[PDB]
């Protein structure tokens, strides 16, 4: 009636504290540990699964006070994985200043820096209702909290072990609770029938690294995984030929690219970057890699974004005369350049670089492959080009271009992106003003100045496959 389920995946996360885990390999695992207030409705308003109506969870209900303020009633006697009973006092720690976005937090959690919300100390009311509270106004408080960020984490636990030790033997609400981590290779989670929700359906869920997809689509086919994540569509017939097993798909809000180590004095200004970006045929890959069922966007600009989203906004650029003239220009000097990829941790990755670097061979620059295995990143002094992606986690254009390429992301502090000072300012202001037209008109001004200066090269949205039993009904891979 239970089973125990055997995932293989394309990667597994570097840690199973919930912020430091987000990754497109971490959530699939921590959504299964930890519970958020409040949840998303995937298939309200008629969404096809990107729906966004907020529904409770730990929060039985919610009222938005102000234009600053929340306050949050909680479910009562909800366990910790450790018997601990969950209270206002542990989700006030969740977006504490000490935990989450002060200075001394920012150092254990970076992403504290960049991805939070201007946040300021939590107030508990009592027992079970906690207020939470931002020092500047947004719209944004509800719906951050059925996002990546807003998973709860228990007070005292967290905060004796610290962030780093709490991630190795992660304590939370959700539905499975820890049992294993071997970092690079798999883990092991079981059924915690003491949830306050929906009793737990499998009995364990292993999440088992198979770095190469060829061997996840094989254990597929002979029992040794119930699921397998991050395939091709190339794959689909050969899997939907076994009448015992299926495949689903779809484009998912989330974006692959290429970037820089804009350190590193060969990409410490555009013209060489934009060169690279401006070399890529992006329609050639998506045809011979992905059978045209990855989808290129109108820049870095997203149909999830809503009222700052622009459905007329021109195509990137291809322009292979401009690359060549920006290369000559740089004093490009022959020197070759590095691009590391975790192997197909990106579905695609490897065969996407190998193409690229014809493209870049045709405009004088010479790239070469650096495939390292889990666990081998390169020390940032030894990372020039890499790839990336970014998921589009909220229902507002700030989110990826402000928390990643903004003044406080991680592009401009430690991979250090010189931005242009309109472009700072201008993340400045759409975090002040409502949706209105101008607003929509300053993240095309972002939108253009990305495109101009390249810190990254936006290449398709991935057509997301992953495949499983017919016989298995539920499948905790978050897709
Ligand atoms: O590409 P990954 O680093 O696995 O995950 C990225 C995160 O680093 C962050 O950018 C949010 O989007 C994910 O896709």
């Amino acid at each position: 009636e239970r089973r125990a389920l055997k995932i293989g995946v394309n990667g597994i996360p570097v840690t199973l504290e919930p912020i430091n885990a987000i990754s497109n390999v971490g959530p699939r695992i921590v959504n299964q540990i930890f519970d958020t207030l409040v949840v998303r409705d995937f298939f309200s308003n008629g969404a096809p699964g990107n729906g966004i109506n907020l529904m409770p969870s730990l929060a039985e209900s919610w009222e938005r006070i102000d234009d600053k303020s929340v306050r949050f009633k909680l479910r009562q006697k909800v366990m910790f994985h450790d018997g601990v009973e969950m209270t206002a006092d542990d989700v006030a720690y969740t977006f504490s200043s000490e935990r989450l976005w002060g200075p001394d937090a920012i150092k254990v959690i970076p992403l504290g820096g960049s991805y939070a919300l201007d946040f300021d100390e939590p107030v508990v009311e009592d027992k079970y209702t906690v207020v939470i509270r931002t020092k500047t106004p947004t719209p944004l408080t509800e719906s951050y909290m059925a996002s990546w960020m807003g998973r709860i984490v228990p007070k005292a636990y967290y905060k004796t072990l610290g962030t780093a030790a709490f991630g190795n033997k992660p304590v939370g609400t959700g539905p499975y609770k820890f049992v294993e981590f071997v970092a690079n290779d798999r883990v092991v989670i079981e059924a915690n029938d003491a949830y306050w929700g929906l009793k737990p359906t499998a009995s364990k869920i292993t999440y088992q690294l198979v770095a190469e997809p060829a061997t996840r689509v094989a254990g597929l086919i002979s029992g040794e995984y119930d699921i397998v994540t991050t395939l091709t569509p190339d794959d689909m017939a050969l899997i939907n030929s076994y009448p015992d097993l299926e495949t689903r798909g779809n484009i998912v809000e989330n974006f692959h690219m290429f970037t820089f180590n804009m350190n590193q004095p060969v990409f410490q200004s555009k013209p060489l970057r934009r060169a690279l970006a401006l070399a890529v045929n992006r329609p050639l890959i998506v045809q011979s890699l992905w059978m045209n069922k990855a989808t290129i966007p109108n820049g870095f600009n997203f149909p999830n974004y809503g009222k700052t989203f622009d459905p007329n906004r021109r195509a990137m650029e291809y322009n292979i005369e401009e690359a060549k003239r920006l290369v000559k220009e740089s004093g490009y000097d022959g020197t070759p350049i590095t691009y590391h990829t975790m192997g197909n941790y990106y579905a695609n990755a490897v065969p996407a670089l190998m193409m690229m670097i014809e493209m870049w061979k045709q405009i004088g620059v010479t790239v070469v492959p650096k495939v390292y295995a889990p666990g081998g990143a390169p020390k940032d002094q030894d990372s020039y080009m890499r790839n990336w992606s970014n998921g589009q986690w909220m229902t507002d254009a700030w989110a990826t271009m402000i928390c990643e390429f903004g003044p406080k992301g991680q592009v401009q502090k430690r991979w250090g992106w010189k931005a242009p000072a309109e472009f700072n300012d201008l993340c400045t202001k759409v975090s002040q003003i409502p949706d209105s037209k101008e607003r929509f008109d300053a993240f095309n001004r972002l939108r253009d100045i990305f495109e101009e200066e390249a810190p990254a090269v936006i290449l398709y949205q991935p057509f997301d496959v992953y495949a499983a039993r017919k016989d298995v009904h539920w499948r905790p891979i978050s897709f």
